[PDB]
């Protein structure tokens, strides 16, 4: 009921916007930061300037230590922002400071206030140097002992989803819209009661922090909609195991008004058929009157191990 989603430093910051900009509802939005100049430009509600003392509101120069020691130098802040939340999501991109150093002590505060903590978070494009994905791996193996599920997208793969055109700031803006993805697959289900029932306790049941958790996306329009959103769903190169590996599985299939029961039979049979026997599936479905022939079928693929 209460749901917080938390975005950090500039990409998850940057995620949060595209979040707001599609009118994601059913959760309240927070902003984090060390940078007081690229807080501003965030459009949540509560924002929040971390590690005033140690930072001084210049962000973190890319060390992790910082963005780390900024969140504890605010750790009271936090708690008091987080307060009633059943449900916290943590996004940003790992590899730089405030992010990569921040998440982990805030999804870690979220859990000790009891919420229900799932990270959602990127690994940072080969291009970006092998410094960056040091520091980037490092956190995304903090954030797994801080949260519930961390569910880690591979910047790499979203090269092979988008066209080879498209420039740095159009690629991540692409990032913005899977971190957004991410959330929203699971947040929709859960922040209104669906066609299908769908409860925190069915949510719980997949919840794994042993493995990264791994997402699907597929989307598609014309008469064969089901079948095409449901297999590219389950062909994601966002998904680098396959599905069937996986010991849980959550799908999302949204949908416009005319959103059909046979559409939501075949998509829930086709992800079924490619997943284990013995996986423990939950399916949601929620209209979104702004689709109108599109659908968008998000698969979250946990406990690979
Ligand atoms: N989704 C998204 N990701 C971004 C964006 N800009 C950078 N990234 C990714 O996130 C990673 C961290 O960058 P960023 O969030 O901007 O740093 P920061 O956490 O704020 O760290 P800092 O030291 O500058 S204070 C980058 O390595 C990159 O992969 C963005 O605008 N949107």
């Amino acid at each position: 009921a209460s749901i917080k989603v938390i975005g950090v430093g500039g990409g998850g910051n940057n995620a949060v916007n595209r979040m707001i900009e599609n009118e994601v509802q059913g959760v309240e939005y927070i902003a984090v930061n060390t940078d007081a100049q690229a807080l501003n430009l965030s459009k949540a509600e509560v924002k929040m300037q971390i590690g005033a003392k140690l930072t001084r509101g210049l962000g973190a120069g890319a060390n992790p230590e910082v963005g780390k020691k900024a969140a504890e130098e605010s750790k009271e802040q936090i708690e008091e922002a987080l307060k009633g939340a059943d449900m916290v999501f943590v996004t940003a991109g790992m590899g730089g400071g405030t992010g990569t150093g921040a998440a982990p002590v805030i999804a870690q505060i979220a859990k000790d206030l009891g919420a229900l903590t799932v990270g959602v978070v990127t690994r940072p494009f080969t291009f970006e140097g092998r410094k960056r994905q040091l520091q980037a791996a490092g956190g995304i193996s903090a954030m797994k002992e801080a949260v519930d599920t961390l569910i880690v997208i591979p910047n790499d793969r979203i090269l092979e989803i988008v066209d080879k055109n498209t420039p740095m700031l159009e690629a991540f803006r692409e990032a913005d819209n899977v971190l957004r993805q991410g959330v929203q697959g699971i947040s929709d289900l859960i922040a209104t009661p669906g066609l299908i029932n769908l409860d925190f306790a069915d949510v719980k049941t997949i919840m794994s922090n042993k493995g990264s958790a791994l997402m699907g996306i597929g989307i598609a329009t014309g008469e064969n909609r089901a079948a095409e959103a449901a297999k590219k769903a389950i062909s994601s190169p966002l998904l680098e195991a396959a599905i069937d590996g996986a010991q849980g599985v959550l799908m999302n299939i949204t949908g416009g008004t005319n959103l059909s029961l046979y559409e939501v039979q075949e998509a829930a049979d086709i992800v079924a058929s490619a997943s284990d026997q013995d996986v423990n599936m939950i399916f949601g479905s929620v209209i979104n009157e702004n689709l109108k022939d599109e659908i968008v079928v998000t698969v979250i693929a946990t406990g690979f191990l």
